């Protein structure tokens, strides 16, 4: 019936069971020939496996999980014994997510939570027992980028080292984030340039570390 919907029962009956590959895959290719922006783009893909790759990362915490496509990309890099938690404010999204997880075999990596953000990350150390982060991924609404940034340094959640990686910084764009954690001494930044077909623009994302409390 929903977008969500098909793109699922699409990857039930087209990709392989157990292969997180063919699931994404099996989205690349739906998005493709059924949909328009969706923010396709293999540039993306890339940066974020190498990111996945370069810090190894224990904990990885995910801000938008949507129908589970970064959370699959992310959790299948992840070595044994890591975690990833995703965040995500609506519950038929979170649905679809689980769905996708249970279908590419990464449930028992993946821990999907749902709420919003901003409530969610001061509960993160007494409720769900979390020191520190790795790496946070973040993807959901864009007014919301710089706010939480300052809500996990607040909460005590970041650590010397630890990687934030953000989607989508120049279309539509977050502005304040970007001038935020380029002009701190508590983060180190890179840009990566991130193509996107159907509107063909040069869209990017921001990769920060933390290099504590300044
Ligand atoms: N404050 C908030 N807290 C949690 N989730 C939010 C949020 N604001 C928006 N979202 C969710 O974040 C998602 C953005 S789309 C994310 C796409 C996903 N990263 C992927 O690559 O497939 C939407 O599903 C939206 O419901
Ligand atoms: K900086």
């Amino acid at each position: 019936d929903t977008k969500e919907q098909r793109i699922l029962r699409y990857v039930q009956q087209n990709a392989k069971p157990g292969d997180p590959q063919s699931v994404l895959e099996a989205i690349d290719t739906y998005c493709t020939q059924k949909e328009w922006a969706m923010n396709v783009g293999d540039a993306k893909g890339q940066i974020m496996d190498a990111v996945i790759r370069e810090y190894s990362p224990s904990l990885v915490l995910e801000l938008g999980a949507y129908c589970g496509y970064s959370a699959v990309r992310m959790a299948r890099l992840l070595q044994p014994g890591a975690r990833l938690l995703t965040m995500e404010i609506n519950p038929d999204c979170a649905a679809i997510t689980q769905q996708m997880l249970n279908f590419a075999g990464l449930q028992d990596k993946v821990t999907i939570l749902n709420g919003a953000s901003q409530d969610l990350i001061p509960q993160l150390k007494k409720k769900y027992d979390v020191d520190t982060l790795d790496m946070v991924f973040l993807d959901h609404w864009k007014d919301r980028y710089l706010p939480d940034t300052l809500l996990l340094e607040k909460c005590g959640l970041l650590r010397k080292g630890t990687v934030l990686l953000a989607d989508n910084v120049i279309v539509p764009g977050t502005p304040d984030f970007l001038a935020y954690v380029r002009g701190s001494s508590s983060f180190e930044c890179t840009h990566y340039s991130s193509y996107l077909e159907y509107m063909k623009v040069v869209d990017g994302l921001e990769k920060a570390i933390y290099q504590g409390p300044s």
